[PDB]
């Protein structure tokens, strides 16, 4: 694989070898008071700033230029120009990886095959924005000529969580839109008690799919129109409440919406970066199209800060080289994302497919197998709740754990002149000190002691209390978490997925593994209709089969 | 520390290093017809059937029998013993650990401290029951006359997150029961929002805090007084709209709760423990004590099964010590818990509390360093999605993932004709096979040849479509997810981690990694009041509350 390969790479290891035991956070900290000065970004942004702090880390001066040098060696600045000139970089697909196209407010052009993609771009923006106009306004008319009240996108993984996570973390912008609902499970439940809450008369769907094929999202479709018209009855009342946000007019046409509604992206928009494409129209129905704009403008301003930032100050570059250092010099298998905001609460779930989805490959560019880690698994739930449960293995189990801790200054509901914001940044910047310091046996003991503990009783509860710190952060702060903000914050995780794909010489952008999973059930449905049983696979599955058979009609 | 020292232990690695090779799950199937007769558990509750099959993980008959014998030299009986007979094997704390006597349906006496404990539990679900009825039945009235239509509960951690899994798993069964809400983050978006969507007058709150000082949750019960008292403006109408959950009567009645309405429970129930207890309040509102009460049964099962089960046909047991096998012989820092069923979509989270609070330790009951691997990760979505995402990961990644597919037979919702139960079900049994089984290149070298590609896509995709497959999964089936069978999976993975955690030589019971986190933000708390640079710190922590300071009125 190139990377083992690579003479930067091999130098970081040998360093990493000798000097391991020199990185002890307390110690980097004590002996240089501007260690936050040396190992921060501050980006302003004009529509608010960003702080990445990460010296909270592992890292020296040294190490920091070893991993810039990494960067250089490994080609990460060609790459990237390959990107944004709209090369066919999803090598192993033949396509381009244009989501930065979706978002160039700038409309400088973006050429494919020598044909700039900004005029088609542009075309299915105004189709949004005009048909979020009509159905915000009360315009657009459901088949009685009711106005639309919900909105409900079928589609999933990458046609549902971003735009999920995102209407999610822009809720207080949503006044004078239609509810949004997400319906993405094949499970039955998940259609049926969200169809539950619904009235046919006023219900707009979206059926978000980029080749219009995929199993769940048809079935999902398909039962959702039967509820439709066994109110409507007439199929003519179909063209009022389903469109469809696709590559496909003949399979959109197939399944009875009118091509006129179908919003059109593109091959080279990945699913996992689709939200900035016509995948993310419930948003700019939640929110407003403006709002939408303003979301497509923070990630243009970071694909800006990506394209011309020298590497060593270039945040999504910089939160790369950290994973990198994490992943294979130290071995951590997985990273933590840990946003103290209730808005983002699907934040790292959101990750959790962008990055494992991206970077979960073994196969290198030449076709040859790795033969070092690749991406890790993606991890959070949002704070102050994991203090309370799973921070107890951050801070004391035998794994180590990179954080990224992210939280917006100002609160968009600053309720009891801003108590709760003030007790929620307290605990955020305590987390963070209290992981990097730890807590000594003597400071232990001499807190027991002052807590009036017996002789013996203290010896004995004492090296249970004992924190060995030295357990590495970032702090993500940023002024608040607003449309443009939240574009900005989304784009530089995108652009730190990308670093770490060429670094690791792996097709980012490909998903071999997501399309064999659309093709695994089709053997095994047919067996499950009538009693008999199966015989036809390994002994479990056969089993499996069998007891699903015979459980299939118990009564409980 | 006491695990490695082990010569069962040794005898596993030892065993490991040697016959690693073996381990081949496509080669184990093809020789052994019998694999899954031989490597599966059918447990008959009576109200429902679980198949737990661990045949497709990286063991045989001697590993299995390796790991038994483990289990009996470690002493699990006897700490099993231990625990249900009420001996304070929280040793740290000083405290039994009784969650198993909160759901004691035989009511045999269970001693602590010479006295039976079971009189006070039933005495307060006795006072639970009592109340869910008024509440339920509209006897129980708000300050103007009105039904509660909405039940809030106000908790973090393990006063938060239990009730809301149970309630989210067991929303079918909560037709005619109030709507209920639950406030945990002290991040003010979470009240705020929820306060937005209530009538004080039909409104009622429950204060869930084994401690009551926690800051989070005296904090958000505070906004909620306050915001109540703006409408009802009378104190004595606090005793119709708020209930407390707790150990502490003093500080129920300090904070202005009628100690009436206080729902008391223990020092030995863990937080994380404490759903079935006072704090499961919430869910025998939602769904009815009836069904609160099957709950506590399939617990109660599941509890009898753990004592009376020979350790080889045991279930917990064996989920334990595979765990073991994949974190102490093969490092895998991860479990992944991955439930097909929408309802379930808290279960991972809920075990991500259970499992990485009760044994993420590093401090053995000698007070000594553990020298091996404790807690793993534990993380997941439920299925379909995750196929869609990072199971990309689990598949063509570089990481050994030991995942859970957990799915019923029957679903709650058998839309058309059962068909997306049939889809959910395919795709369940498909994904371990295809993560057991793989492609090789000469099986997707066939695929591309018979897709009709050219030798140059053929050539340029195919080292892409391997799969190497050798991936280990439980598959645990059940016939429904109803009040009981959700107890008897909860309680089944309570003791799996008990097990661990005898195994290791830790205390799953305590939490000092979440007693510190309650102390931490007081001494940054005052450092945030005023615009005064901050120097009192670590350079970080200094520089991120200077940025707080500087940005916390910009506007943008
Ligand atoms: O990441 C992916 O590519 C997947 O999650 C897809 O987005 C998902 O399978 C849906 O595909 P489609 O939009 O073609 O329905
Ligand atoms: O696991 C724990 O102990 C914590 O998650 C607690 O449940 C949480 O801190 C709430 O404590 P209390 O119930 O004392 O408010």
């Amino acid at each position: 694989a190139a990377l083992t390969r690579d003479p930067q790479f091999q130098k970081l290891q040998q360093w990493y070898r000798e000097h391991r035991s020199e990185l002890n956070l307390r110690r980097l900290f004590d002996a240089n008071k501007d260690r936050f000065n040396h190992f921060s970004l501050t980006l302003n942004t004009n529509h608010g700033h960003i702080l990445v702090d990460y010296s909270k880390n592992l890292v020296t001066e040294d190490v920091m230029r070893m991993l810039v040098d990494l960067a250089k060696s490994r080609g990460v600045e060609a790459a990237r120009e390959r990107m944004f000139n709209g090369e066919k970089i999803n090598y192993t697909e033949g396509r381009a990886v244009l989501h930065v196209a979706l978002r160039n407010r700038s409309n400088t052009p973006i050429l494919v095959d020598g044909k700039d993609v900004m005029p088609e771009v542009n075309k299915v923006l105004d189709k949004m924005k005009s048909f979020c106009q009509r159905v915000r306004s009360g315009d657009w008319k459901g088949y009685t000529g009711k106005t639309i009240t919900d909105v409900i996108n079928i589609g999933i993984g990458g046609s549902d969580l971003g735009p999920l996570m995102v209407t999610e973390a822009l809720k207080p912008y949503s006044s004078g839109g239609p509810r949004v609902w997400y319906v993405s499970n094949i499970d039955g439940t998940h259609i049926a008690k969200t169809l539950a809450q619904l009235n046919p008369e006023s219900s707009l769907f979206i059926i978000a799919s980029k080749t219009f094929t995929t199993q769940e999202t048809i079935t999902n479709a398909e039962t959702a129109k039967e509820w439709f018209l066994q109110a409507a009855k007439d199929p003519s009342a179909v063209a009022k409440h389903f469109v469809a946000l696709s590559t496909n007019t003949t399979k959109v046409k197939e399944f009875g919406i009118d091509p006129q509604n179908m919003f059109e992206f593109w091959d080279w928009v990945g699913g996992r970066y689709s939200l900035w494409s016509a995948i993310g129209l419930s948003i700019a129905l939640h929110v407003g199209f403006d709002n939408f704009e303003q979301l497509l403008s923070g990630a243009h301003w970071m694909d800006q800060h990506f394209r011309t930032t020298p590497l060593e100050k270039n945040a999504p570059v910089l939160l790369a080289l950290l994973g990198i250092w994490y992943i294979n010099c130290f071995g951590c298998e997985t990273h933590a994302m840990l946003p103290y905001d209730q808005y983002l609460h699907r934040f790292a779930a959101y990750f959790q497919q962008g990055d494992m989805e991206s970077n979960g490959k073994y196969i290198t560019k030449s076709g040859t197998r790795v033969d070092h880690q690749t991406g890790p698994i993606v991890w959070g739930e949002p704070g102050t709740n994991g203090q309370h449960a799973f921070y107890q293995l951050i801070h004391q189990g035998t794994k180590m754990i990179p954080c990224d801790f992210l939280i917006p200054v100002q609160t968009q509901h600053p309720i009891r002149k801003g108590l709760h914001h003030k007790i929620l940044l307290a605990n955020f910047l305590a987390q963070t000190e209290a992981l990097m310091r730890g807590k000594s046996t003597e400071e232990a003991r001499k807190e027991l002691q002052a807590a009036g503990k017996s002789p013996e009783d203290l010896e004995r509860l004492l090296p249970h209390k004992v924190f060995e710190g030295n357990r590495p952060t970032n702090s993500i702060v940023f002024t608040k978490l607003t449309p443009f903000m939240l574009g900005a914050l989304v784009a530089m995780y995108e652009h730190k997925i990308f670093v770490q794909g060429i670094i690791w010489d792996i097709n980012s952008f490909d998903q071999w593994g997501v399309e064999l999973g659309k093709q695994l059930a089709k053997k095994i449905e047919p067996e499950l209709d009538g009693s008999a049983q199966v015989t036809s696979h390994d002994a479990s599955t056969n089993g499996l089969i069998n007891f699903i058979k015979q459980q299939r009609e118990a009564r409980v």
